[PDB]
């Protein structure tokens, strides 16, 4: 419907998903589409995904071979959409959230309806829905210069591999960053295809935008 919000949840479909789907139409404004990790890549390019506003995520079917394709996902088609993660687990590290620009609720997995209703209501009146706790790691990480966190599988390449890798995070051309290390530029570009692994980058955008949002020095 044109007046409702336009929001996908990123989730198996199923009994409970669509069950859920249904409890949230019930009572906020919106329509509400179910979309896996598994086939985002194949959303990336539709017009239809141009629409998205909300994207809620299911915290429990995330994954680290999904999250290539959903950082580029989210820039190709919807880099504005508000984000809500759900189903979040108590002890999670607040930094590992950092990585979704535009965080605007978080839900933990044992919060009920009561709350997931409260909580959503208020996100659609552009509040956010933060614990003291969160809000606290934000504030105390930002206010202190840091913007972005470097990630895991970055620690985890070898030296060239990390030094292509930041260059090309800054936007660099494979001849320009084959001229900062001086190096054949038929090399870094093989070094690249080594590094899409495990980045998991389908490509060099794919992997662009994985570092954009993955690595800050």
């Amino acid at each position: 419907d044109e007046n409702k919000l336009n929001v996908r949840m990123l989730s198996d479909v199923c009994m409970q998903s669509r069950l859920l789907k249904e409890a949230l139409e019930s009572k906020l404004p919106l329509a509400l589409e179910i979309t896996p990790f598994s086939e985002l890549w194949l959303e990336e390019n539709k017009p239809e995904s141009r629409s998205i506003q909300m994207l809620v995520i299911d915290y429990s079917r995330i994954s680290d071979d999904v999250l290539t394709d959903y950082s580029s996902f989210k820039h190709i088609s919807c880099p504005d959409a508000k984000e809500v993660i759900i189903n979040c687990p108590q002890d999670i590290e607040h930094k590992l959230l950092f990585k979704w620009n535009n965080l605007a609720g978080v839900f933990y997995i044992d919060d009920d309806m009561d709350t997931l209703i409260k909580g959503m209501s208020k996100i659609l009146q552009d509040e956010m829905w933060l614990t003291r706790k969160l809000a606290q790691e934000y504030i105390l990480h930002y206010r202190a210069g840091n913007s972005v966190v470097t990630s895991q599988m970055y620690a985890k390449l070898t030296k060239r591999e990390q030094q292509i890798i930041k260059l090309l995070g800054s936007g660099a051309s494979n001849i320009e960053i084959a001229d900062k290390l001086f190096v054949s530029e038929n090399t870094v570009k093989t070094h690249l295809h080594n590094v899409f692994k495990k980045i998991n980058a389908k490509n060099r955008l794919q992997a662009l935008i994985w570092a954009k949002n993955n690595i800050g020095i």
